[PDB]
């Protein structure tokens, strides 16, 4: 319940573990998982990917001070780069004074693309599909009733066209599916294959690809922070000046893709480590994050920074966050299961909300640093 | 070296390791590193990042069959998702028949950004900097004399302007630096801080940010592959039909960002694992890759696929690839050092070339699967 971890940064790893062991009430066996190497059995490892000849380790750390919608959370991170954990913890600390981080998210919605070719009337074919939308949605939904009972399932169908391409005219259907606590790939791919035949019948063309889109722009996670001028006071700068500089730094990233790429990288320095820690696919999160950053036809910043009516620094982070609590290595990796135990997350979207708060804090630290450094 | 690794997929991890051990001539000490857990000492781990309480493992695998510019290479990969290693190995295998992968790259060039504000004459200030470009380049080239004798160093300066910004007018200088075998961040950031004072004097404004740009578009790595129709016909599909479908798949990715994001993700499924294996920063490679994919204003495909004059399928992958043989975890992690040993790479750009070939092969497999 209290994530402030005093002196944590100077406690030996063992001491730190013990600590985390107590405030979370961790089981004996659970502490053993991080106290001795080899938590990932070779036969579990050998079953995960192919041509396995061993394992590879990265430091497992915990960021402190985080507070999500008023409640404290400890955050596990796996990465090789220094400063990330510290910066995240420090900004999280400044965040608590003004209420911590405020988050929210959309329903866990993923797209499954169903590409159709060979139709001479793609535009007309599109209306035929929309005409029988509910018929397509039902076929897809009778392929996984458990999910429907669990509160998920196909909720809609969008169809897009690309009549003129070097390869001919293309029609692309998008199955919109609520995947509850899964990242969604197989739930979605599965349904895509189940409707493909019916779509062929309705359009008269042939389905080419049936697969999820990593541009999960219907599964957004949101986070907000607020920092006051008092908190940003350094030896040589006024907390106000620093706020103004951070604003100049954000503007620079909003206009220059060379700065934006770097700016967003910092955001991912905070997010990716939590993804690995929970056994999730970091390539999926990365692709969705960057593709979304250039949705305006201009590669820009995923976060926003402004000075509010009180003169306070307020930042935002809204982005796609496809992540899961079940699925793949999230279940088979003992440490992934433990990370979820440390986080206390009950839904995939809850984990997603924590991800953007950490990403927002990481961006903040990076900018505060650059903004406060002297010539 | 012969990277066939026959029956490798079915050998036990121990057998696979021994096999990699003979084949490479690794010492008992080196094999010991993958044969027992804990290759990464806590005190090494504890010094790597902050608030450490332990370690986290991921499978360490080796993709087979790769051939770079005629020479065989074994490729280490660390990832949690299945199919990646197998797909990469299988496409590499098809690639050998037609010469394997042909690669190349630019010099290891990185940008260091030096943002300048507080001036009412940015456009004019820019010419003043260009006027003394050489004076700036030399100052920077002293902050790191070792780099220069190794064959690297600041090689140029570009200056860009942003006249109207809701925050005022902005001038941004770009130091172009050859970082040899480093990824470059600290080499570049240091030089940026060394010139910032001189730039302030020349423009009259004040330096805000001084930091490298992760959009490493001056450090590109290139890979090519060729597959014949014979190699691509299944029990149910004709090779040419398959080549044609792959072509339809590429076209789809070139126009639809929803497909491109997925298409490019697959490319990174192949690249990121090699990055982690060598202790490199995977966020840096990811950011540069995707930012580069939408440079034209439209988020598209990093790879290209075409049918050449003899009807053969030919793909390419050109993209920024900032990686290092030295720097950070690449040196302190015993397994990172071992991965470089297995790779046999002598320069950072050589590792970069292997990265795009693996990324190209991964994209290929994904597409062959879906059109099949």
């Amino acid at each position: 319940l209290d994530s402030r971890l005093p002196a944590f940064r100077n406690l030996s790893p063992a001491a730190r573990l013990d600590h985390i062991g107590q405030l979370l009430g961790l089981s004996h066996d659970d502490v053993s998982l991080l106290a001795n190497a080899g938590a990932l059995p070779m036969d579990i490892a050998n079953g995960m990917i192919e041509n396995v000849i061993g394992t590879f380790e990265l430091p497992y750390a915990v960021a402190s001070n985080f507070q999500i919608n008023g409640r404290d959370v400890l955050v596990p991170l796996v990465v090789e780069e220094p400063s990330i954990v510290a910066a995240a913890s420090y900004m999280a600390k400044l965040a608590r004074a003004n209420g911590g981080f405020t988050t929210s998210s959309s329903a866990p919605l993923m797209h499954a693309q169903v590409q159709i070719v060979g139709i001479q009337d793609p535009l007309n074919a599109r209306l035929s599909l929309l005409r029988r939308k509910d018929e397509i949605i039902e076929l897809a939904n009778r392929k996984d009733q458990l999910l429907n009972s669990l509160g998920g399932g196909c909720r809609d169908i969008e169809v897009h066209t690309f009549a003129d391409t070097p390869r001919g005219p293309m029609l692309v259907a998008h199955l919109i599916v609520d995947v509850r606590d899964a990242m969604g790939a197989n739930t979605v791919n599965t349904m895509a294959e189940a409707v493909a035949p019916l779509m062929e019948a309705i359009t008269g063309g042939q389905v080419r690809l049936r697969i999820l889109s990593n541009l999960a722009d219907l599964r957004l996670a949101r986070a907000q922070v607020r920092i006051t001028p008092q908190q940003l006071e350094t030896a040589e700068f006024s907390g106000e000046a620093v706020i103004e500089g951070i604003l100049d730094a954000y503007a620079f990233a909003a206009v220059d893709p060379y700065r934006a790429a770097t700016h967003n990288k910092g955001i991912m320095n905070g997010i990716d480590p939590l993804i690995v820690a929970t056994g999730n696919d970091w390539r999926a999160v990365e692709a969705g994050a960057h593709a979304y950053a250039c949705r305006s036809g201009h590669y820009g910043s995923l976060t926003t920074w402004e000075k509010d009516n009180n003169g306070h620094l307020v930042g935002t982070l809204e982005m796609p966050m496809p992540v899961g609590l079940v699925g793949g290595a999230t279940k088979t990796h003992p440490l992934a299961q433990l990370s979820l135990r440390i986080l206390g997350v009950k839904t995939a979207q809850a984990l997603a909300e924590i991800a953007v708060a950490v990403g927002l804090a990481q961006n903040l630290g990076a900018m505060r640093a650059l903004a406060t450094e002297g010539i």
